[PDB]
């Protein structure tokens, strides 16, 4: 993930222009290889047309180049790119939205599962650990970076996400499908045992805990689905054919013909087809957007930081359920205790942001006295 | 389903170009027959124009070809294809999203329905079996592959989804509509009986169970709806007419006229209309996207793997409710038991993914000492 | 509703081409009258230009025809048609999605409302009948076919949706607005009475029942809203003006001018403007999509089958709450009772659908032994 | 709101053509003034060019007119209009969707809040009145028509939405922001008092009541948000500049040049630029769609009928909570009491709508006997 | 936020035209600097071409200008701008939708947490303060204006959002990630303690409180996500390249060539390329829409008023939980106490808004007596 939120906070002079000076996650890094190949091919065709061919071959080539430049079109390619890239971006955001965060569940576990003694600590930590374990199982199923971190279940044991007893239990249950769902069943059964043991005081709390857990299960199922059900291959191939055929046609139809022939549009032979290069930048970069985002769990600069999420979720959830269990800051009267209309101060840098309230669009409507009278 | 997620994890050099080497679920497999017919027709017209016609007939044909190539348009067809294919793809993803998964329900059944004895096993298995049975009833109503697997209710009995007693009960209840809804009523009544019998300890658990079950019912109703309410026939016919009329017009308007006449754009007769073939590939493949996805429960390469889902759901749900009922890995202190800030290690291949946390976009803002002072 | 789901299960050779042989719900049926009028007008203009006009009038007409064909544009019309038809189709699917189905509620009523005696039957049937009654009240408010079936409340009494006592109660409550909301209030009050009478054992069940009922109420409110708040008239008029002005302009600008004048593009006078007819088919059929779907509760071939839904819902809900109340198939061990990994068999026709599980996109990643080592 | 749902129930001959005969909420009413101004300006330019200018000035003007007609473009304007108007229409429908209806809440209040005595009536009426009061407070904040009806809080007292005691309490609580949120806090506190007083029998009913109330609060918050956060001014200005610059350019580039000069496309001087007028109708009406819908709570023909909604909600909610409280039609066996498969009759006008059930797309698949055999 | 809702309530004559007279949040303010730079560059090129170059250099320049104006395209740029700006606007509205409002939670806290004594006040205020504190922590993480107001946690203490004890507790818990989640855990634990202490009477109320709190947590998580996961840099760079390359090409291809050469389209040298300036206004303003909205939490005129929201939420929530706790207006019979059909009056200005109810689209259907008869 390349974050440039702070650079575009305001619409300043050339806001998006400055973003062109970026390399990581940039268009340049994404398409320099394809552009170099296109450059090599274009100048190979130019050299062959300028040296190898005879006069009659050059005339035939010039006719072909005019014919090809007659057949360059930007409406269908831009259309299909817009629709396809829009689909890819929608799925990309949905995939972020199905990343499980344990925060709601961990607040419930910290509150509901009672006991500061060793059994209570053990129970709360085990529950939140089951949630984290299910999350990491699916993430290593779908993310290359997480898989590289945890290439085997033994790695999950060595890294502490899974105890040896849990690993053995998982191996007992093994079915010929991805076993990421198992920690949710474990969570449900341990939660039931906790309620029966008196660690959960009331079944409505159990209901809440299992609701949050199953929300996490649904998010993980959506992650599995996006990993499994690719955007249909035919659609990707269609868009790819459109783009690559455009630029293969440009390989000939954008040649600078011999200036001595004085064809229309070929009066001058500038060596560099700059506008064709700009079209390459546009269209191939537009395609590279989809190429990068189609699988947002790889190792691209702008792919999600899954390993960071895994680490953060483990740290925060364990802290929440263990150290913060019934551990509150002292409750004391706040600064506005007897201030009916609190007005927190502003700094010098923020004073201009003090706004009067918007009361509604109808607030300033002017009505005459007769207009306001209720009729019988 | 053709999964190429792993091939497009990163935006590598020619990522989408390599996908052109695929055959299963490819554009080639989808449109080779239509393309061969188009090839045959185009070259039939060429042969007739080059041999059968007289000089005056050839002049008339050339005028017609110029007139037809005047009338080739790409804006309306690409427009309507974009909108229609977008609708088809939206419905396709929605149809995946309404595939029932028993996982949330099975966690609830494993936790809530008590008793390791034979009656408890029987009850839990029966409940989860009712869920699976309803799912398979709708799926065989909507999916050709599942119907081929279970062409009669007796097949569902022979395959174990339905007991003979359940089959007889279903035949007693028969109405002249699809009876896929019956297992939900059975599930509700059995759940009520379980609560009254003491197998479910508290009515809030019953409420949760029935909520998950009815979520599955709603997903099945949406599956029925997509099966029943087709994309309106007129829309499909409109898009089809646009595409096929484009290429019927190309059958004449893309002929290479006699080079001896020296018409504009016909200076050279290359035998193969390569750019017209590329347009065919684009537009007809774009249409084939909709043709494949419009009914995602058929036997296309990229249709959903419904039979696999049925098998997996049965296996996993039975395991969850029977073998995993109150069967937990031993609860023991985890590796970070007295580690306040756990840091799971990284492998060599994953070490570069260790990221510092993003603290927020405002983190690096610089403010002078005077700027930070609270004003009175 | 015209269902062609089975005809498009696979992307077969000319899948969408075969759909052109349909008449019901087809483009042909939708626009043959408009096309015939357009044909009559076009050939009237041709006849007048070819017979009535003098030479100078013909020259003026030819100049006008060239001027009009200069002003034919496809970008704005296709744009506005795409956006408007997309809006219509979105609303059409939403309107299907707000059709009330009693199935979730009926499962809850069958389970929760206790008593096989006459009072229990009466209570369950009355509750589900109130749900069906509210649904039919809104549907007859919004659907022409349902209104034709039930043109007065007395028709609802004669058809059994409403008892005479209920009809009298409704007449007592009459307000000058649509009274479709009344059965929900009746349902709430009867449910409360049932809970107080001991027929509902616990208030959480009452809560669930009322939640399902109010979901139905919200769907009915959305149906009322779509019936009331039309797509704004100005938008419909804008799209209509675009399409009809295009083809009124074609009435002159697509005339085949006198071939003797040898104008550009008029070298040959083929009698039939076939490409203009294809444009008519495209654009007017595209518009007819919106015309058919804008009100999906009329009598078009592809309008929803509201009367069938009403009948089915009544039959199924009454069966569910009365005959199926605490009426379960015998609970017995299933076929996979002691089979830890059940594998339901496949038929010959379905054996090729047996798939291995997709384990995740990262499953096949190759890592060296050194790469997998955890670093310190 | 202009409802034409009944006029477009079926896709009849010229369905949308007949809608062109409408005046209220029509394109004509929306843009006749702008069109008249455009007419005046165009013919002023024509008169000046035909009378005031000398020969050299006319030649310069003709060159300018050709240059301007070279620069008329329809792709960007139609693009930006499509996207912007689509955004406006999406927000317009969302704003309808956030109109609060008390119906779910009123069913809950009628059922749950017990007591036919004066205190019970008073309590139920007060609760539903608080809901209606909050709704009217936000609506008068956002709707010009409602504000004109209730220009002061004293008007709300005089109209009965607010008692004098409630008005005084509101004045005590006054903060420098819109106080529409206050009735929800009042509702919560009165509901709590009702539960403590025995008027609400069980806290789950209290939970349900407050859930419905807070749903209404969220809808009101969304109404406030749409009122406050306008579509960004720059977007509106961009679309406006595009449209108005198109037609300012048309003011010169669509002049009919002197026919004596025989310029291309100016061979005939028809006095009326009819096609430019049709473009005006299209593009300016398309813009007028956004202009009307951007604030759907004003006084346009197609703005929401907020005052009617306020009146209806008050009437229906008071009836539901007061007259209909525990007031049910007599419960008696229905007409299909001993009819296992009820078939409500059809009228003559509706008999053709009797449909056979759609059993699913797979129903008609043909399989040989060998194909159906389960393999080992 | 620039609110112009009241200015566009009705579709009046030149409604959007009047909006062009705005400066704050206007297109002019957003792009005057870029436009001035473009003006300087264009006229520099004009001056160089008119003075510095020789005759042969001028001929070469004229050929280049014709070549560049051949390569100006509006379809791809408008396409990509439409899609990208649509994405930005969707995310902008979503980001408003994830702004936490405490109103639902504060109603629950005011109702459920009992006790008018000092401990009850302290408890209610502490809970609502925890909600506000979490909200301000995330907002200062994501909003530049809020960060400028609260550049350190000590500022939050000095401003009263955080007590010193809370600040110390936060410093004890510090992890190397954003600690905005901590107040939710505190809220859960304090709520649990309140329930155990008898301040919350029943666990269903606790469940409701924690549900509302966790809704706020999810909204804050979405705010963090939008702050962290920028729209991918490559997409922004692609759109920027398209726009800026268009206008860099215009710098040469829109030059007015020497009128003495009499090139096509260059017959007259008007000094100002007005239409190119209008294209600049359109396209660059369209881009500026995204530039302003891409980060809606900066200091742009149309960015959200986050500081106002913070202040309002604190004031209203403290009032709701402290002063309004069990503080109700006197309950008395309302004005329509014995009025079965209440009709609140209308003012003179609003009388024309009195509407008859829309009864449904089918209301006016005419049926003959024979048509209405039920057939056997
Ligand atoms: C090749 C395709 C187009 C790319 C062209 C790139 C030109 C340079 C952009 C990158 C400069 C980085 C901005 C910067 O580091 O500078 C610092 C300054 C503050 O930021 C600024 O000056 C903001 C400058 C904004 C541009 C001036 C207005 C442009 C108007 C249209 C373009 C035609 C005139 C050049
Ligand atoms: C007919 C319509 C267009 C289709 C043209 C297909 C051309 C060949 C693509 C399929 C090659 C498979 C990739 C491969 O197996 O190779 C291996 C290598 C690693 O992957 C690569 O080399 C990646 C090569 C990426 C292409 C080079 C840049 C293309 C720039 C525009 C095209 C114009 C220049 C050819
Ligand atoms: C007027 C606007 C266009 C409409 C043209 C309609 C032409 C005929 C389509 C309707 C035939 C029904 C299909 C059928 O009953 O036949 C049976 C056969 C199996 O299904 C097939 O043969 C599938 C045939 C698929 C067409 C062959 C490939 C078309 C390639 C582009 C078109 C240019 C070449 C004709
Ligand atoms: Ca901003
Ligand atoms: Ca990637
Ligand atoms: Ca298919
Ligand atoms: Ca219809
Ligand atoms: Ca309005």
């Amino acid at each position: 993930t390349i974050t440039y939120t702070s650079q575009v906070a305001n619409a300043r002079l050339g806001s998006f222009s400055r973003l062109l000076l970026c390399w990581r996650g940039s268009i340049y890094k994404l398409l320099y290889g394809e552009f170099l190949i296109f450059l090599l091919c274009y100048y190979i065709i130019r050299f062959i047309y300028r040296l190898a061919l005879t006069e009659e071959q050059q005339l035939m080539f010039e006719k072909l180049t005019l014919y090809c430049d007659s057949y360059i079109q930007l409406i269908p390619i831009s259309f299909v790119l817009g629709f396809y890239v829009t689909l890819v971006v929608t799925r990309w955001w949905n995939q972020y939205e199905n990343l499980p965060w344990p925060d709601r569940l961990m607040s419930l576990v910290s509150g509901f599962v009672e006991g500061k003694d060793e059994q209570g600590r053990l129970l709360r930590r085990t529950l939140i650990r089951y949630a984290n374990l299910g999350n990491v199982l699916i993430l290593r199923s779908v993310s290359t970076a997480v898989y590289k971190r945890f290439p085997s279940a033994q790695h999950l044991v060595q890294a502490g996400f899974m105890t040896p007893a849990e690993h053995k239990q998982l191996e007992k249950l093994s079915l010929p499908h991805n076993m990421f769902w198992v920690p949710w069943v474990w969570f449900a059964n341990l939660s039931m045992k906790a309620w029966l043991g008196g660690r959960i005081r009331d079944p409505i709390l159990l209901q809440s805990l299992l609701n949050e857990m199953n929300t996490l299960r649904t998010q993980c199922g959506h992650l599995y689905a996006y990993d499994w059900i690719s955007i249909p291959l035919v659609y990707t191939q269609v868009v790819t054919v459109a783009v690559y055929s455009f630029f293969l046609t440009c390989l000939v139809g954008r040649q600078f013909l011999n200036p001595a022939k004085a064809y229309p549009g070929h009066e001058l032979d500038l060596v560099v087809p700059v506008f064709t290069f700009l079209q390459f930048f546009f269209y191939v970069g537009w395609l590279k957007v989809a190429e990068q985002l189609i699988n947002p769990f790889g190792e691209d600069d702008d792919d999600f930081e899954t390993n960071w999420i895994v680490d953060r979720n483990l740290q925060v959830s364990l802290l929440a359920v263990d150290e913060m269990h019934q551990d509150l800051p002292r409750m004391e009267p706040d600064m506005y205790w007897n201030k009916p209309e609190p007005q927190p101060p502003y700094t010098a840098a923020s004073a201009q942001f003090r706004r009067a309230s918007f009361m509604g669009s109808t607030f300033n409507i002017s009505l005459n006295k007769e207009e306001m009278e209720f009729q019988p």
